[PDB]
């Protein structure tokens, strides 16, 4: 019988979900099982868990993020510069690939929406509009990006049937680890400024692979290693939401943890 939003929300408050938390979920639908009113019904209940003085922060992205399009090129192609929707953070959907609630999340009446198109995030709470700005290109995930104020604002990840490979906030500790070695990208992101679209070209971290060796396209990347290692060392609340093996981390002892990983095992 599908999940309503009260039993989820006891379930939540069961890991250690608690009125006033700064929550960042990621999650398989298909893990949680058929819920009463679809998708929404798991945004409904989170925000209820975190209450009136909580927030949710959630790595959305955009379905037409042009990266791969433009990814190692000076400039954005000529075919692509000329038709790219600009980003327009109150239309662009979610990045499907994420995670299918993201688009339920970001459409959610007052989700503040963050102005990077590739790293874009989405936010509910009264802290929405401090959490979301500024998202400048060439910040993505480390210092200065919604993720950096995430961690100084006491958040949890919380993985609702997710993979190691999920947790969005480990890529700060690769970018601030003092390591030899790391790859970095230039893509290109048409953004929207006075009305007009502009074309920006940066370089950032490679999301995808902080060294050669952690590069390969289907990983492990850092980020999944660090976090199989963390969890095989640490207390963590672990319980279900809906039919989903789930956990409440830490999100400042994760990163912290993952930054001194890396730098034990990489010369500096
Ligand atoms: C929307 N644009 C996207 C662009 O943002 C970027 O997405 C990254 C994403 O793959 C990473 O997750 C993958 O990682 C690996 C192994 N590397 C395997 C499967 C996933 N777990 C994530 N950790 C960081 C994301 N930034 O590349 C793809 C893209 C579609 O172009
Ligand atoms: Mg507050």
């Amino acid at each position: 019988t599908p999940w309503s939003k009260s039993e989820l929300v006891r379930q939540l408050r069961d890991l250690g979900v608690r009125s006033g938390d700064m929550v960042m979920p990621h999650v398989s639908l298909r893990a949680v099982g058929p819920l009463a009113d679809g998708p929404q019904t798991l945004v409904d209940a989170l925000i209820e868990a975190v209450g009136p003085t909580g927030n949710i922060l959630a790595f959305v992205s955009w379905r037409d993020s042009p990266y791969e399009q433009t990814l190692g090129h000076d400039a954005p192609p000529a075919a692509i510069a000329q038709s790219w929707p600009a980003f327009d953070p109150d239309h662009a959907p979610a990045y499907p690939g994420f995670g299918a609630i993201n688009e339920f999340i970001r459409t959610y009446p007052g989700c503040r929406r963050s102005a990077h198109p590739d790293a874009s995030m989405a936010a509910i709470g009264p802290d929405a509009a401090w959490l979301v700005a500024p998202h400048e290109m060439g910040a993505a995930y480390g210092p200065r990006s919604p993720i950096a104020r995430f961690l100084a604002h006491a958040g949890k990840i919380l993985s609702i049937g997710a993979g190691p490979d999920a947790v969005t906030a480990l890529h700060y500790a690769e970018a601030v680890a003092r390591i030899e070695g790391k790859r970095r990208v230039t893509y290109s992101m048409p953004l929207l400024r006075e009305g007009k679209r502009v074309w920006v070209t940066t370089s950032d971290w490679d999301s995808n692979g902080i060294l050669d060796e952690y590069a390969a396209p289907d990983g492990p990347d850092a980020v999944e290693r660090i976090a199989r290692d963390y969890l095989a060392r640490t207390r963590v609340a672990q319980g279900p939401v809906g039919g989903a093996q789930s956990r409440l981390i830490d999100a400042a002892d994760i990163v912290s943890f993952g930054i001194e990983w890396l730098e034990a095992r990489h010369a500096a």
